[PDB]
């Protein structure tokens, strides 16, 4: 392995993302002219807030992932005050940006991008890993317009915390208990959001959102691809064990075989040319 890199190895530029405990900065490594998304974390703040386990889990998970639909951790280093994670740079940014830009996706784009997310999840879940906070902000777009899912500090590694309110599954609001089905619920929301342009559970505040979730209080616009709607209904199911794609439903076989994916070739998605938005 190469020498431990250092801040002076890079020319830093614009800010790509911001979280409570981190900032993502675009940086060009000088010796290679490669662009990386460097995630910068202030040690003191992490310790002060008891986030060390989250930072640790992210590093450990993003190292174990080796798949085109996931942002990669290439390296790490630190100075006196800060940790640096060198991440894949997804030039086109958040999927959320595109949902806003174009309003909502047509069937073909919905189909392609949903299949990529399913395929990513299948890989993630195959490694006994749960994202727990899947959302359009987390689903980045590469320069070639394929997805790269990021942000893994809140993931769980199958042998406490609540993600973004709108994508939170009912079981989290009723037991503090998560599983692969939690990601599948989020998948249901995200699909709904690609088609309708908005997330299925909206309200004035988090409490009300949570109220709708446990009540399964949402509904479909009249202009909602029927097969997409049928799939969404098989995902947004209160009982976590009855969600298409989960182990009690026999996994990703039946999920990938859903009529909505009729025209999908699952094996080489990443090699296919994404439909234009
Ligand atoms: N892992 C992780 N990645 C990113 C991130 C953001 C933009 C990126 C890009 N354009 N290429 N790569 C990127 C990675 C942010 C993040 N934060 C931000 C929000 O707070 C939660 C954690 N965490």
């Amino acid at each position: 392995q190469p020498r431990k890199k250092r801040p002076e190895d890079f020319k830093f530029g614009k800010i790509l993302g911001e979280g409570s405990f981190s900032t993502v900065v675009l940086a060009r490594e000088l010796a290679t002219s490669r662009e990386y998304a460097i995630k910068i974390l202030e040690k003191r703040h992490i310790i002060k807030e008891n986030k060390v386990p989250y930072v640790t889990r992210e590093r450990d998970v993003m190292s174990r992932l080796d798949h085109p639909f996931f942002v990669k951790l290439y390296f790490t280093f630190q100075d006196d005050e800060k940790l640096y994670f060198g991440l894949s740079y997804a030039k086109n940014g958040e999927l959320l940006k595109y949902i806003r830009k174009i309003g909502s996706f047509d069937e073909t784009c919905t189909r392609f991008y949903t299949a990529e997310i399913v395929s990513a999840l299948e890989y993630l879940h195959g490694k006994g890993i749960i994202h727990r906070d899947l959302k359009p902000e987390n689903i980045l777009l590469n320069e070639d317009m394929h997805i790269q899912i990021t942000d893994f500090g809140t993931a769980k590694v199958l042998s406490s915390f609540v993600g973004t309110a709108q994508y939170v599954s009912p079981e989290l609001l009723t037991e503090k208990s998560a599983c692969k089905s939690s990601d599948l619920w989020a998948l249901g929301c995200i699909i709904y959001q690609l088609v309708a342009g908005l997330p299925p559970f909206r309200a004035g505040n988090e409490y009300l959102i949570f109220q709708k979730i446990i009540k399964l209080e949402y509904d479909f616009p009249e202009k909602f691809f029927p097969k997409a709607r049928d799939l969404v209904e098989k995902l947004l199911v209160l009982d976590a064990t009855k969600r298409l794609g989960c182990e009690e439903m026999e996994g990703y076989g039946p999920l990938k075989a859903h009529p909505f994916f009729e025209s999908v070739t699952w094996e080489n998605l990443h090699q296919q040319t994404p439909p234009k938005l």
